[PDB]
């Protein structure tokens, strides 16, 4: 399936397929993020999509 | 007066009392604010209103 939160599958570890966090920095009056972790990656500034 | 635009007065010259900028920085997806400039100080990180 595809849903809401992006595409869904499930391997043979029974996590979902291609997980990633937004690092947000609370510095201002508004949480901005200041990059993007990935299982593929990690720790980029692009969107992990586009690796 | 004290307006929504806090204080306003008008001195020998007919500008207002205290100006003030908000510099802001265009690289999220949101304006965040980088500092404030000030006619007092002039370039600073807090807000102008405490110098
Ligand atoms: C999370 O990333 C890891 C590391 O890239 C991947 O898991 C490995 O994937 C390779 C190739 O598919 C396998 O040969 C390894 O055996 C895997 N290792 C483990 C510990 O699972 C995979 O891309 C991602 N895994 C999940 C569950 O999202
Ligand atoms: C903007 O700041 C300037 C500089 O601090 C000030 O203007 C001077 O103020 C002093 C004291 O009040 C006077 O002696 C000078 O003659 C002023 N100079 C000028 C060019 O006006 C003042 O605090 C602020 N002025 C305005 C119009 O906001």
């Amino acid at each position: 399936h595809t849903g809401v939160t992006g595409p869904i599958q499930f391997d043979s570890d029974r996590n979902r397929v291609n997980p990633a966090y937004e690092v947000l920095n609370l510095e201002g009056t508004a949480p901005r993020t200041v990059g993007y972790w990935s299982n593929h990656s990690g720790l980029s500034v692009v969107h992990p999509e586009t690796l």
